[PDB]
């Protein structure tokens, strides 16, 4: 049978992103809106920043701005732990160390609102160099696909992540994010504690050729594997 989680997923789904910011100081927020089709895994956002213009790399914000849209195999789906929170939702905490720079500290609360999937993080950057990668503005408008890597955390009725981000540099050099998460559920109620597994991420940056604002256009595509004689 489905899920009460899963259900809210069948189809098409609209995404408000809200984000506040401070890093090193440097003050700013985004809105992003799109749209999120679970079935096929993808994510279409676009996002604005309302402040002026972003004073970190877009790209360094990829990994922040909805991972119960990520596509889990029929034979999978007792291990999605996203839906399975919803829609009362979940907490997520992350830490991005930029290695040789500053860290972020991330909290979303991701869950519904009506019809539409809410991310509202609050990140908090420290430590940067002020004329490193980040702060310096040095990475390509770029992204690398890579994987995620989730275990169950039972004792906190939740999962960890974590994963290395790898950013291109415009001299052709990378700059390695190190993610680690958790995520916890908001409600009391039972969630879905998965075996360890990962998620396979592709994404494709863009602009938007009629828009003036600093922003950022993401097509993303997200698929659960890593737990696999039929044939």
């Amino acid at each position: 049978m489905v899920s009460k989680g899963e259900e809210l997923f069948t189809g098409v789904v609209p995404i408000l992103v809200e984000l506040d910011g401070d890093v090193n100081g440097h003050k700013f927020s985004v809105s992003g809106e799109g749209e999120g089709d679970a079935t096929y895994g993808k994510l279409t956002l676009k996002f604005i920043c309302t402040t002026g213009k972003l004073p970190v790399p877009w790209p360094t914000l990829v990994t922040t701005f909805v991972q119960c849209f990520a596509r889990y195999p029929d034979h999978m789906r007792q291990h999605d732990f996203f839906k399975s929170a919803m829609p009362e939702g979940y907490v997520q905490e992350r830490t991005i160390f930029f290695k040789d720079d500053g860290n972020y500290k991330t909290r979303a609360e991701v869950k519904f609102e009506g019809d539409t999937l809410v991310n509202r993080i609050e990140l908090k950057g420290i430590d940067f160099k002020e004329d490193g990668n980040i702060l310096g503005h040095k990475l390509e408008y770029n992204y690398n696909s890579h994987n995620v890597y989730i275990m169950a955390d039972k004792q906190k009725n939740g999962i960890k992540v974590n994963f290395k981000i790898r950013h291109n540099i415009e001299d052709g050099s990378v700059q390695l994010a190190d993610h680690y998460a958790q995520n916890t559920p908001i409600g009391d109620g039972p969630v879905l504690l998965p075996d360890n597994h990962y998620l396979s991420y592709q994404s494709a940056l863009s602009k938007d050729p009629n828009e003036k604002r600093d922003h950022m256009v993401l097509l993303e595509f997200v698929t659960a594997a890593g737990i696999t004689e039929l044939y």
